Formats: C-alpha cells, structure tokens, sequence
C-alpha cells in the first residue's frame, strides 16, 4: 500500500527527530547545546516534525480544508529548515574566521543576531508569497504550489553557495561539507518533484514521498551526525 508506507514513514522519520530534540535537551547544560548551533539543530528537527505531521493530514480522506492547511504547514515548516540551516552557515562562517583569526573567544551576540535576522528574513519573505498565491487561489492547484517550490530551490541555491564557501573557508569542516551534500540532494529532489507534479494523478502522495524523503536526508546528513559529532 503506497498511502499505508507513507504513512509509516511519516511517523517513524517524527520518532527519529523526536529521539534527536531528546537529546539535545538532556545534555542543555553542555555548551554547545545551548549555543546557537544547538539551537539551530533543535530548529531543523522542529521542523522535520511538522513535515512529518503536516504529511499525516495528506494522508486523510481528502477535502479542500484539510489539504490546503496541510500544503501551509509543509510550506512553513520547510520555511523554518531552510532558515535554520542557513543562520548555522553564517554562524559557522563567523566561528571558522574569527578563529582562524585568532579571537577563540565564542562570537560576539551582535554577530549572532545578525545571523538571525537574516535567516528570518528569508522566513518572512515566504511567508508573504504564500499569502499573495493564496489570494490569486487555493494551494490546492498545482501551479500555486509549483510557485512555492520555485522559491525553495532559490533558497536552496543561496544555501549551497553559501556551503561552498564555508568548505573553501575551512576544508575539513565536516558541518559545511554535510549542509552541502544536502542542499544538493534536496535541490534534486526539488527538480524531480516539480517536473512530476504536472503529469501526476495523485500528486499529493508524490508530493508527500519527496517532502519526507528530502526530510530525512536533512536528519540523516546534518541532524543526526552534528549530535553524534557531540556525543564522541
């Protein structure tokens, strides 16, 4: 059953990140955990949990309301990884050349906040796209959703660019090399999906199958080994 496995995966990929925010809580007293790479982590496992959550809504009996707020909270939720991941470059950016500097003093609050800002920036700026597509339509029509994902692989470029020069930067950084293999897969995935949705039937599920799959590798290259990286 293709509805029955995805489902499955949904909630199994939800325990994993749960399992990961469990972690990063029981050990909060350590510094990194608190720190803003930390946060981050706890940011992008967040939003695999609404994805995954967001995926079990499409798996229902389908009807205009439920499918149109389960697109928002797939949309919004990728939102938040996409930043997410994007302040953990520009933190690690600002770490990797103040060190190399010299400085090993942590960075600065100013220069952390600046990070921030800008990932919201880009938190915002798909927040007012979603609410102009919806106004011209439902999510519920595929070009409107193709819309949204256009501006994901945008996103996605500035990410995988910014990963390049991260990896110049620092050659051994095993963070910036694993947020690039990512980005890249997820651009893929991003491509793949965008030239289905057209010539699908049920593209909901197609849809669902690549979100979870692109969620996973989110857990399985930078979640998952960032923490594993902390437990050793």
């Amino acid at each position: 059953g293709r509805e029955e496995e995805i489902l499955e995966r949904a909630r199994e990929l939800r325990e994993r990140a749960e399992e990961a925010i469990r972690f990063l809580d029981e050990n909060a007293d350590e510094p990194w955990a608190a720190g803003p790479l930390g946060q981050m982590l706890r940011d992008i496992a967040e939003a695999i949990i609404r994805i995954a959550e967001a995926v079990e809504l499409l798996l229902e009996p389908p009807t205009e309301e439920r499918v149109e707020r389960a697109l928002e909270l797939i949309a919004e939720a990728w939102a938040l990884a996409l930043a997410a991941i994007l302040e953990l470059l520009l933190v690690k950016k600002v770490e990797v050349k103040r060190k190399q500097n010299g400085d090993d003093s942590p960075p600065t609050q100013e220069e952390i906040e600046a990070a921030r800002e800008e990932a919201e920036k880009m938190r915002e700026e798909f927040e007012k796209l979603l609410e102009e597509v919806k106004k011209e339509g439902p999510l519920t029509e595929v070009e409107h959703v193709l819309k949204l994902l256009e501006k994901f692989l945008k996103y996605l470029d500035k990410i995988i660019e910014l990963a390049e020069e991260l990896a110049s930067i620092d050659p051994d950084n095993e963070l910036a090399k694993n947020i690039l293999e990512a980005a890249k897969k997820l651009k893929e995935l991003f491509e793949k999906l965008i030239e289905e949705l057209k010539k699908s039937p049920e593209w909901l599920l197609v849809l669902a199958e690549t979100v979870l799959e692109a969620a996973e590798t989110l857990y399985d290259l930078i979640v998952k080994p960032a923490l594993e990286a902390y437990k050793a």
